[PDB]
């Protein structure tokens, strides 16, 4: 069964780790930094790593129920039980480092917290509310995969121990935040299981190639980036064919539809990354048409022209 990419434009992407259209290409040498995202994991041949699932609106996003005020918190911090983003249990046993979906980065991650009371009040149905919040995956309360998580509010009364979703927006400020710094899983209690594993170049003069979007920030300066390995429309592709990886790399080639002239050529590897032939960081200039284009498989060595 042969390989395949879809055919999109990286205006036609969607950011694996952060609910956003991909805004640009980038690269990175990333020198003292460790590459291992757990969300936007998938192998080649369509196995779903760390805490990859395959809904957008699910990445970043919490479900379950706030039980009660954080122990000896008087105001503004609930303790939120967590289900699995798509309301289905959760079970702690499964061999993933979280819920599937859960924040893989450490930040002050702000959206808003919005409850549906599970009861009606008389005929006018069920009661509403949804407020500004925080999620700290820096907190030592940030445990998902003990079900559990910290969320913070501004509103310090109008919040129930009822149904409740969190929906991300971006961060609420850039102290501590570091995209590839995993959150402890399991807060102060044992250390992080199920991951999918680092990625790195392993040729000389290669650096991966990241599909980057910038999210919003609610204040102060700075131009935060979410960087994926892989776009959620090739993670959901990849799932969907299982196509076996004739070798560990797939010689991909990034064309432009109006001259139909190569650009650029990087290498996906079978863990589901890429890597290019470029020294530097910064952006990859490309036309709005490009596309990239699985050309033939090679070795782990194979030599791509610099870009
Ligand atoms: C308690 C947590 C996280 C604390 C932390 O980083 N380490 C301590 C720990 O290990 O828990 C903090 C981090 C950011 C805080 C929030 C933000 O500062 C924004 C906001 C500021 C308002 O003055 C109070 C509510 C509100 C919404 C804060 C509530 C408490 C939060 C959510």
């Amino acid at each position: 069964k042969p390989f395949t990419l879809p055919v999109l434009t990286i205006g036609e992407m969607t950011n694996s780790r952060f609910p956003a259209p991909i805004d640009m290409l980038y690269t990175s040498p990333n020198g003292n930094v460790v590459v291992q995202p757990q969300n936007g994991r998938c192998t080649l041949d369509g196995e779903l790593q760390g805490s990859t699932q395959l809904v957008p609106a699910n990445v970043c996003a919490f479900r379950g129920k706030i039980t009660a005020r954080i122990v000896d918190q008087a105001a503004h911090q609930w303790h939120m039980q967590i289900d699995n983003p798509n309301g289905t249990l959760f079970d702690p046993t499964e061999d993933v480092p979280a819920p599937l979906g859960t924040p893989d980065f450490k930040a002050k991650i702000f959206g808003v917290i919005s409850q549906r009371n599970d009861y009606n009040d008389g005929s006018q149905g069920p009661a509403n509310r949804a407020h500004d919040a925080v999620v700290p995956t820096t907190s030592a309360k940030f445990t998902p995969k003990l079900g559990s998580i910290l969320v913070g509010t501004w509103e310090n009364n109008d919040i129930e121990t009822q149904p409740s979703k969190f929906t991300p927006v971006g961060l609420l400020e850039m102290n501590d935040f570091n995209q590839w710094s995993l959150p402890n899983y399991s807060g102060a209690l044992t250390l992080n299981m199920g991951l999918a594993p680092a990625v790195f170049p392993t040729f000389p003069g290669e650096q991966i190639l990241f599909f980057r979007s910038f999210i919003p920030l609610k204040g102060g300066h700075g131009n935060p980036a979410i960087d994926c390995l892989l776009p959620q429309e090739w993670i959901q592709h990849f799932y969907q064919e299982s196509a076996p990886s004739q070798t560990s790399v797939a010689l991909i080639r990034y064309v432009n539809p109006d001259t139909g002239r190569v650009l650029f050529e990087g290498k996906l590897h079978r863990q589901g990354f890429i890597t290019i032939a470029k020294s530097g960081d910064g952006p990859i200039v490309v036309p709005p048409n490009g596309y990239f284009r699985f050309d033939s498989w090679v070795n782990q060595f194979y030599s791509l022209a610099p870009m």
